């Protein structure tokens, strides 16, 4: 090819509604009892070889309804990795050697399966094994999956297009090269797309990768592998690795040929990662790139001339969508008292209403918590507050994991201006403190990840984002903190991080590469004396 | 103001010749005079203060004359690196308060000042304290920080426009805010323009900075900071701190407040910091940055097709240019036979009359070793090569530290194709085994920063950049590997590192940012049931 190729322009992939006569419901309906019918073993996919291994054999099940089995996978063991790395490294030549737009046109091909015939399918394996509702479901395991291929490759093709400066005389030239060695993607629980991502994105640079999808979201990765596999992806490129990521960690961080870590989960994961790396950092043929996210929680303020129920619309969907189990989800809210008489009553009526079920019933709002761990702390967290004077159960507090693993939105009164799930902290203020609270919140941002300020006052707005600057990474003015869309709300991170280079931009992609300068000069010195030595 | 401002557009900074006539050669004379004759105090700058502090003195001398002193500092002690880290925390507030373009003011003022009334006084200085040439010291001191500070503020420039989508009803900004806590810069003897911009970079960006410069090129570094602050940089922005750095390296690592270190200089020094920052992690508010780069050795291979005169011309440049202390020399060559044959008297014949000296006497090519331990490391590296079976020494080998850090140019044949001065092996290799060669070079490429291949053959011109591909991290054809300009070749870095943010692109800005996005949404929803739920 003789040629300068652009890539096709990206947009956002629009979200269906799934409204009832909408044929989208009527197909979601058909995948929904497609995959919860017939349970599947969730095998290693490793060198294109999709296999069981001789580790434990773990259930997938749904959340909401826990007796229900989607499917079983097996624990990796120390072979089942060290087969994975093989394969990796035995995959990185060919699809390094393809050129970068037929790498690219795999991603391209895969999103456009996914908006069309993979759409309900995904949607579907995210809603029951995640407990997601549609909505959730939609903008995650679709919009957003869709939105991280079409844009990382329009990314990937803007940072090739990056040149520098040619002098007279001379050709300067920059070549992204891949990394040497193979990179571990360990992906949540929380989000399919970010579950899909974190092993394409280096992919889409010339990498190979080992993948450890959470156990419980391992019924829509693997389907996720068969859709990358539909769309051209070569045997080895990514390699699948079921389980709780023990075993494989174990090999992986003692390979030389760790190029890289891709990781979204846990403050507690990445440290005992990041330790190990460390620890181990001798071994290495190169320095080993540790990238990704860990979570946080939310806050909102409401100033006085907050809209009320704009408020309280940010905070039932921001504390309760997705029963609170998004990599952040609002956790305190702090209300102006006048606000508080307006809409005070109405968000604990409706929070009281509010139903989280089976979300194969697409009436319910929401679904279950993740797994039993997870309803643990809820209840640990709902037992701490009841038990704390500080604190008072407004509405909700009740939980039962005899079907699945639910527990009620709750709300909780903090008189004292000072996990994942659906509780939501609400302190009221008075009015005229509102300076005073936005520094009380400076002073406690050590975990915050996404802030709002609900004021229609441009005044209170451009204080709230001048007083909080530095206390969160995302900020929103006038709707809630959660819901960020790719290309449109990228970055942040909680404070202190040194995220900059998390999935959303095209710094994440440049992670996975090693940039060279070439320089050609074409009529270069024969002398090697300079002017200055002349006599004189 | 209410405009969307533009900065200068930056060009490189033209080179000056200092030939025979020139009128800048007179001025130079001037400043060298000056500074030779009338030796002072070089002091701590800390809070705009300048000041002796009370550890031991150590003086400053002429490296090719090294009984003629320069001036005297004083190591830096506990006290004054506290100090120095309390001004740049009391300076923070009103420097990141203050407008970009006022910030970026100061470096564009800096940098006219340096190309015009500072220029021969701050090349000057580093000829005398760094043992540069004229020419070494006008690349170095005086074009590349003019471009790093005119090209470093047309970067953060455009990164500032970089900017998101905003969907219908909403508007998403990216403000890119400085860290919290200050940065701690350490630069090296090397170069005076690494050590003016490791420091200024982040200033740029918002940041303040505690520096750390080698002392041997403490002359020039207090003279970078006079005319930094003729340039209007406010006081504490960036306190100078003088001498070995340990005091420093212990107050500035044990505080809390450390959100970065931009470090050039060895590896193993490198790895200290980066062991201590790790055993520390507690005990910092954000987790510190940690960017530069470290040294290495270049190769070239010519191939049969290379020219002879080019190649001679490069390999004497490339290694023996500033004595063979450029972050990266030509160290090592593998040349055909048959050009060999061709140009290896000539080159054997150059390097034996090419004259090192007191380079006061502009018609000298260079200069000494920068000091005794550099000396004493090339001496041990003389008298190994003459006692190992593999090396001969050709041309040079003699040294003397009598008058001045003195070591010859050497040139040493090696016949197996298996620290900085100006030592060049050569391998000469039949015509035939040019891939076989490659294939060497590739295996043996551990510290292998630059390459470059000297061949008019297209082929194997063509042949070298895709088998060392992965090799080096800079690649250069048909000119010596050495001598990087800013905005022409960026990136690279030594096989496996992960030096992409280094200095010299946009990158190394954003590591001086915590990027967050911003979103507004003009009319939110105001109920927070979603279409899916309806019944149906
Ligand atoms: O809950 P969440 O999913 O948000 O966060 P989490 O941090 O608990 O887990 C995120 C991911 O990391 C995995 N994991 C945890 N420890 C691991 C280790 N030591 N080695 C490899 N993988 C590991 C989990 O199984 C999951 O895939
Ligand atoms: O020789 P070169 O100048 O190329 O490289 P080098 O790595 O020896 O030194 C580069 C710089 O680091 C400084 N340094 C070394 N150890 C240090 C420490 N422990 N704490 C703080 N600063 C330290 C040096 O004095 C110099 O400023």
């Amino acid at each position: 090819m003789d040629a300068i190729t652009q890539v096709p322009v990206p947009a956002n992939e629009p979200v269906h509604d799934y409204a009832p006569k909408s044929p989208e419901r009527t197909r979601l309906r058909t995948e929904l009892a497609s995959l919860a019918d017939h349970p599947i073993d969730l095998p290693h996919v490793i060198g294109g070889r999709h296999r069981m291994g001789d580790g434990e054999r773990i259930d997938v099940v749904q959340p909401h309804r826990h007796a229900a089995r989607l499917g079983t996978l097996t624990n990796a063991t120390h072979a089942d990795a060290a087969a994975a790395v093989e394969a990796a490294m035995s995959a990185k030549s060919d699809w390094a050697a393809l050129p970068f737009d037929e790498r690219a046109a795999v991603f391209l091909r895969a999103a456009d399966l996914l908006a069309g015939p993979w759409r309900e399918k995904i949607a579907a394996a995210t809603m029951l094994g995640q407990s997601k509702s549609v909505y959730q479901a939609e903008i995650d395991a679709v919009c957003e999956l869709i939105d991280f291929w079409r844009f990382n490759v329009a990314f990937a093709r803007q940072i090739l297009e990056q040149q520098p400066i040619s002098g007279p005389g001379e050709w300067n030239r920059i070549d992204y090269r891949p990394l040497d060695g193979f990179v571990y993607a360990i992906t949540p629980f929380n989000f399919t797309s970010i579950a899909g991502n974190l092993p394409t994105a280096p992919a889409l640079m010339g990498n190979t990768v080992i993948w450890k999808p959470s156990i419980t979201q391992t019924l829509a990765a693997y389907l996720t592998m068969q859709l990358l596999e539909a769309a051209g992806l070569p045997p080895g490129v990514i390699n699948l690795v079921t389980g709780d990521g023990f075993a494989v960690s174990d090999v992986a961080l003692a390979d030389p040929r760790l190029a890289g870590i891709h990781f979204t989960g846990s403050t507690a994961t990445f440290g005992h990662l990041w330790q190990w790396v460390g620890t181990n950092i001798g071994r290495y043929h190169s320095y080993p790139r540790l990238v990704g996210e860990t979570g946080g929680k939310d806050f909102v303020v409401a100033h006085a001339s907050a809209r009320p129920d704009v408020l309280r619309t940010a905070l039932i969907r921001g504390a309760f969508d997705y029963q609170g189990q998004k990599c952040s989800a609002v956790s305190r809210a702090f209300i102006a008292h006048s606000v508080w008489q307006r809409m005070g009553d109405e968000l604990l009526a409706k929070a009281a209403e509010l139903r989280y079920g089976d979300i194969t019933d697409l009436s319910n709002y929401g679904g279950a918590l993740i797994d039993q761990r997870a309803f643990v702390k809820n209840v640990d967290a709902i037992e701490r507050a009841k038990g704390a004077a500080a604190v008072t159960v407004a509405v909700g507090g009740e939980y039962d994991d005899s079907e699945g693993y639910f527990v009620r939105p709750t709300v909780l009164l903090s008189d004292d201006p000072t996990y994942f799930g659906p509780l939501l902290s609400v302190h009221v203020y008075p009015d005229e403190r509102y300076e005073q609270i936005l520094d009380v919140i400076d002073t406690g941002s050590r975990y915050a990840l996404t802030g709002a300020v609900i004021a229609d006052d441009r005044q209170a707005v451009l204080t709230a984002l001048d007083r909080l600057r530095f206390a969160a990474g995302n900020f929103y003015v006038n709707d809630k903190p959660t819901g960020a869309v790719v290309g449109r709300q990228p970055f942040g991170g909680a404070r202190g991080s040194d995220t900059n280079d998390k999935a959303g931009s095209p710094l994440n992609l440049l992670r996975w590469t090693s940039a060279r300068s070439i320089k050609e000069t074409f009529v270069a010195a024969t002398d090697h004396i300079y002017p200055h030595m002349a006599v004189d």
